[PDB]
């Protein structure tokens, strides 16, 4: 990924990931930029930060959202 390496994570969810998922990547760039580099950061995002973030659509924001709450709130052992 990133030119250089950082570390390692554990079971943590990056955006460009998460969002290839939804085909939302689109909105990467205004993610990551924002400051939103991982779930970490989306598990603070809400409807009204999509919109701010240029999601004035409903379809992605949703999708967003709805998607973030499935990886955050589902303890899911895998």
């Amino acid at each position: 990924g990133s030119s250089g390496s950082s570390g390692r994570r554990e079971n943590h969810q990056t955006i460009q990931e998460f969002l290839e998922r939804i085909h939302l990547q689109e909105y990467t760039s205004t993610l990551l930029l924002n400051g939103y580099e991982t779930l970490d950061d989306l598990k603070d995002i809400k409807e009204s930060h999509l919109i701010e973030l240029n999601i004035a659509d409903p379809e992605d924001r949703a999708r967003l959202l709805s998607a973030a709450e499935s990886l955050l709130s589902g303890p899911s052992s895998g």
